[PDB]
């Protein structure tokens, strides 16, 4: 079947939920992909959010701030895998896991555009939930 | 709460089944800007089969097939809504009511990224459906 959005969505919410440590290069390799395309599903201006989100999750200081929002800025703005196959050789097994494992899981909750998009009407479209 | 990606995709889906011939213009700008936020959840890669998609649903010829593209490439790289805003004021009621129903109905069904990045592992990892 299509690798829809959805698809996308419902293959990061089962891997947020796994304990990838000991999983074959092969997926490793592809969660990075997964985490490469997902990070290009923000608007650009999300990356900042995105970034200090991930260092609150994971207990870094503001020290692991520049390299985290570095990383997640060349993923938004690669072009032919470039800085995706770079990261793959140049960082260590257990770094790559943990960016993974903590991108998957702030990936799905945080807001994916910005507040000119946000604010100017796309909330008067969104349905109605569970709960609500 | 957070207008996460699958918000977007339950709003996408809630509106691709509505008939929104007579909605309030503020409701019908919104959904523009839903439609450009949404082209860009597709890779650069995809947009000539999101082009060809739209075409064959709508029943247009090969002729409409470079405006059609021109709008979805002029979304997929718009900034600051230049060209979103330039849509809503150059184009008339019905010709945005039609792209936006078609889009809206394409849209989730379409594969979003392209071949150099779906045949080289990702597929292994999409999860059992029912």
């Amino acid at each position: 079947g299509a690798i829809t959005l959805l698809t996308l969505i419902k293959t990061a919410e089962h891997w947020a939920r796994q304990d990838i440590r000991t999983i074959e290069d092969s997926k490793l390799r592809a969660l990075l992909t997964l985490c490469a395309v997902m990070t290009r599903k923000f608007s650009k201006s999300q990356l900042s959010l995105l970034c200090e989100t991930h260092l609150r999750r994971e207990g870094l200081g503001q020290d692991q701030a520049e390299p985290v929002l570095e990383v997640y800025q060349r993923l938004h703005s690669d072009k032919g895998g470039s800085f995706e196959a770079a990261l793959w050789q140049q960082w260590d097994r257990q770094s790559l896991i943990m960016f993974i494992t903590a991108f998957l899981n702030i990936a799905l909750q945080l807001p994916c555009e910005s507040s000119a998009v946000v604010v100017s009407g796309l909330r008067t479209l969104v349905p109605q939930s569970d709960n609500e």
